[PDB]
């Protein structure tokens, strides 16, 4: 028998209270950038029963309505009554937003005077990019399936297929994998879990039926489902209270759901609410582009890339490439090609990925359903770069 | 000798995110001291002149959340607007409710489920990691960044560097060699420190004092050489700091809390959570498992994943990988792990004594990492003997 192992990833949909915060933070960023592309934004959000607070550091020429951005974001997600766990028109909106520290501003951007090539990293830290040939979008299947199931769970609520749904939901997929000389080859889906908020009109048997038929079966390729696949469907047995009423939310508390579902690696930095001088976001986006380009150019079946920075220093402190033994040329050669092709300086990454463009929900769209593996053209870091190499 | 560069960072107890982790766990400690069965999901945030604690607590404890906040800030050194937050003058906001009854019924039956029947407090997945590259079975990049930050706090509190303020960050790039899947440190390539300071010190003095008093005492001499790069307060001015300089939140340092980018992370934060939250108890048990695999000599490195569904005691999946370093097959290590560790949350809670708080039990975890610590309160660092047939023995 084939040797296999089990790997699990989860997701949450746009109504989860932490994801609500990510989306509000990015809605604030979008609003700032639409009026002032040079906005310095570090917008955190938190939420609990009938309360949202936006807090952090914004230096902008924009005139912003923080309250309206909060209410508008809540409304689009479906938080329009106390019965669904937050009412956009009732909740108290608190604001604690100040200009960026002048001590940070002078060292990072010289108070809006540094040229792009001289812009310092907005902070220290490290960031990883990952790609794998196991799906067409070059993302891990466990992550892709959990994420797409959660997006479908939102879609069947909004389109009237499952009218009993409420906004807050989570998903989890256990994939049975084969290791093919370091490449990951999915075999089957071992376990699928959904926990979704619901109204008082639906039985648990109806929830289970409707989740399997309307949400799971449309998303998981048939070749990965069999009679042994385990289903956990609303295992708590009651999920009527939800949203911020059921669970406090914060920005940047879904960073593995935002990235690779536990595959690759994570350096710890959150994405939402941050302008592109924050290398947590621009640097993670460029190393996704790099890892994805290595795999898409056929140089490897899987790739991991690390970059690291120091506040106020344009050039990265370190870069790493690992192909898990799948590279067709040595990893040191791939590192050389990556370092010749990608400009890791933040002012450069910002321009090369058009990251000062907000509005029409540019960043808000990234703040649910993952930052990576998305074909929307606003996800500029998913565009593959041609790499110069001699295929042996 | 082919090498690669791997970087980890840390922050010390005065970083605004870490201040939030410590407040969250100070709240947990206070609840558990009086009511070991407290249900706690305490989030904290902070910005200029403001701390908010919020979330879900079901406790019999007689608690003043504002006092816990102010005491925790005060103890870290946030005693004035000049250092970035005044523990005694700042606004303290509280938005704390009982746990959802819909969660309470499914997880613990409103305090009626026996330990073996307690459901996971949530879904999710968690990873544990160990590596033989340090005595504490942790990655060197992480250990060095973490210990440098701890020393950065120590030299402020002990009067070695009087110009220091509480908020500081560190970062270490280690040059590594791959020995058949085992990680062998070669040298430290780059060290970075950014620390808050007063107006009395020049950048030359900061660089000197950080190298001589903070870095050289921590990094083994064998890893430093005349090519090691030092970035010391590269921004050039860090006088504003703490919550005044940067908003903080609970659970925004989850890689600093764990393995510094090594191993893997399932995304769940630790601080502010009672042990029915498998984000904390499950991560602690899979650290104990990975550490036990390496400490028993069964592998040089090990990664363990576990996953859960809310309301279900038994995990949905378990994975073991030894990066090609195992001395028995990974499938056999997985079998031994499953036979040795009880992954059910009510069981993990008792086996790791996780309902004991007070005397700073959990607050001590909320800075300087949850793993690789020798304090006996870190019960998940105790190695379990594992039963296996060592290849080098007949018996
Ligand atoms: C289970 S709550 C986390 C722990 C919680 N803070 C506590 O007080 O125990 C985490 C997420 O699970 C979901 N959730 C909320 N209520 C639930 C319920 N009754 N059953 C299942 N999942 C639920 C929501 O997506 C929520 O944001
Ligand atoms: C650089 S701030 C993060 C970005 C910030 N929110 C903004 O508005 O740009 C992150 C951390 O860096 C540190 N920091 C604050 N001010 C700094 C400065 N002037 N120089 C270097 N590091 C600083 C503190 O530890 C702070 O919590
Ligand atoms: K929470
Ligand atoms: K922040
Ligand atoms: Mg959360
Ligand atoms: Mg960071
Ligand atoms: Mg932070
Ligand atoms: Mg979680």
């Amino acid at each position: 028998a084939m040797e296999t192992f089990l790997f699990t990833s989860e997701s949450v949909n746009e109504g989860h209270p932490d994801k609500l915060c990510d989306q509000i933070s990015d809605a604030v960023l979008d609003a700032c950038l639409e009026q002032d592309p040079d906005s310095k934004v570090a917008c955190e959000t938190c939420t609990k029963t009938n309360m949202v607070m936006v807090f952090g550091e914004i230096t902008t020429k924009a005139t912003i309505d923080y309250e309206k951005i909060v209410r508008d974001t809540c409304r689009s997600i479906g938080f329009i009554s106390d019965d669904v766990g937050l009412d956009a028109d009732k909740c108290k909106v608190l604001v604690n937003i100040e200009q960026q520290s002048p001590d940070i501003a002078q060292g990072v951007h010289g108070h809006f005077t540094k040229r792009p090539e001289d812009i310092g990293a907005g902070d220290q830290g490290h960031m990883f990019g990952y790609a794998t040939d196991e799906t067409p979008e070059l993302m891990p299947l466990s992550h892709v399936l959990a994420t797409k199931i959660g997006a479908r769970l939102t879609e069947v609520r909004k389109n009237g297929t499952c009218r009993w749904l409420r906004p807050d939901g989570k998903t989890q997929v256990t994939v049975e994998y084969y290791n093919d000389n370091g490449a990951m080859v999915p075999v089957r889906v071992h376990t699928v879990l959904i926990s979704t908020q619901h109204d008082e009109t639906v039985t648990n048997d109806e929830i289970a039926r409707d989740l399997k038929e309307h949400v799971i079966k449309p998303i998981i390729p048939e070749k990965y489902l069999d009679d042994k696949t385990i289903f956990h469907l609303n295992p708590s047995g009651r999920f009527v209270i939800g949203g911020p009423h059921g669970d406090a939310g914060l920005t940047g508390r879904k960073i593995i759901i935002d990235t690779y579902g536990g595959w690759g690696a994570h350096g710890g930095g959150a994405f939402s609410g941050k302008d592109p001088t924050k290398v947590d976001r621009s640097g993670a986006y460029i190393v996704r582009q790099a890892a994805k380009s290595v795999v898409a150019n056929g140089m490897a079946r899987r790739a991991l890339v690390q970059v690291s920075y120091a506040i106020g220093v344009p050039e990265p402190l370190s870069v790493f490439v690992d192909t898990y033994g799948t590279g067709l040329i040595p990893d040191k050669e791939i590192l050389k090609i990556v370092k010749e092709t990608f400009d890791f300086r933040p002012g450069m990454m910002t321009i090369n990925l058009d990251l000062k463009r907000g509005g029409n929900g540019r960043f808000q769209k990234t703040a649910a359903y993952g930052h990576f593996g998305r074909d929307d053209p606003d996800f500029t870091w998913e565009v593959v770069k041609p790499l110069k190499w001699d295929k042996p």
